[PDB]
């Protein structure tokens, strides 16, 4: 057994139907072996390459890419399905690299993986197409994230009192559910990191925008509440070993506005402390918070106009962005760094549960 799979030309549509269109991401086999559809499809590409059959290679790659697009048009609003196919598209791309035969992708191969490289076809142009597809799938993934998270944020980060409708705990359970689905799917760790940064940004940007929009959100105690909430999100990062994901950093402007809500706002020293601390907020965002600041406790006092004027004067030369509200729909641009797999293709078994009886091991 050489780690290849053969199938008849006429069964190609049946092949992508069972491996892609109708393949359930919760299937027991694809859970035991994350990436299974990708590997099976790749072992199919290998046999077509071996036969030197250009029509068959062309046809299979096209049916594969088009089937993935078809699943995402149909079920693209379901996180599990999109996550599953971002992972498998990525893995398929990795395989085509790992086993391309190009010496640069061979650095981490075993001797036996090297024997499995493609020999007749340079598939570089397909790789580029696949990469672009993953970008689009990733963008869909983030939009699904945003759609589920956005109704949870104000209620859970701002309105619900966490220090004596959605709660912080709701948000944290969502984040967990997202994370564990991606882990189940075997998504690249480096890509999970980016999804997590993106999620933290959504949470942060929506919370901050509300501060910039509502007087009843700008008090000492809200600021206190926001810092407490953030520290829970940081603990979530810490527990997941995601402290170098960049996700903490996306919360920095929110943290500085929450700190802005809490500090002294009367003296020139207070004016100066604020300008030193708030290096991740624009002059516009700073001045907004100050203008909106409305005491909720007796120990809080109104920010005077002269104080605000003072703060504008100190930031006169800083040349900030005019930005006020943040785009909660911004997507940090993503990369898919090559991630070679240690799976031995010759060990791979096609589970009867996939209905692939019409393909043969070679």
């Amino acid at each position: 057994f050489q780690g290849m799979l053969e199938y008849k030309r006429e069964d190609e549509q049946k092949l992508v139907k069972n491996l892609i269109l109708e393949l359930k991401p919760r299937g027991v086999a694809v859970n035991l072996i994350p990436g299974l559809p990708a590997y099976i499809l790749f072992m199919c590409v290998r046999h077509a390459d071996y036969l030197n059959d250009d029509q068959k290679v062309r046809s299979l790659l096209t049916s594969t890419i088009n089937s993935i697009k078809k699943v995402l048009k149909k079920r693209g609003d379901d996180f599990e399905t999109v996550s599953f196919w971002l992972s498998n598209t990525c893995r398929f791309l990795h395989c085509l690299k790992q086993y391309s035969g190009e010496e640069g992708f061979m650095k981490h191969n075993t001797s036996r993986q090297n024997e499995h490289c493609l020999t007749n076809f340079d598939l570089a142009e397909y790789r580029q197409v696949l990469s672009d597809l993953a970008i689009q799938i990733y963008q869909q993934l983030v939009r699904v994230l945003e759609n589920i998270l956005q109704p949870m944020i104000v209620s859970g980060m701002l309105e619900h009192e966490t220090i004596q409708t959605y709660t912080l705990d709701s948000i944290l359970r969502q984040l967990n559910s997202f994370h564990s689905v991606m882990c189940q799917h075997g998504m690249d760790p480096e890509l999970i990191k980016q999804v997590v940064k993106q999620m933290f940004y959504i949470v942060g940007a929506i919370t901050l925008n509300n501060l910039l929009l509502r007087k009843d959100m700008c008090s000492w105690s809200k600021g206190m509440q926001i810092r407490y909430n953030v520290s829970q999100l940081e603990e979530w990062l810490r527990d997941k070993n995601l402290m170098n994901s960049g996700a903490k950093e996306t919360l920095e402007p929110l943290i500085q506005a929450a700190q802005l809500l809490q500090v002294k706002k009367k003296t020139d020293d207070d004016a100066e402390a604020i300008c030193s601390m708030c290096n991740a907020l624009t002059t516009a965002q700073i001045v907004k918070v100050l203008n909106l600041y409305t005491p909720v406790n007796e120990f809080e006092e109104r920010v005077s106009v002269s104080f605000i004027r003072t703060i504008q004067m100190r930031l006169r030369d800083r040349k900030d962005s005019p930005q006020l509200l943040m785009d909660a729909k911004h997507i940090f641009p993503v990369t898919f760094p090559f991630n070679p797999s240690s799976l031995a293709l010759e060990t791979i078994q096609i589970p009867a549960s996939l209905g692939l009886g019409f393909i043969a091991r070679v």
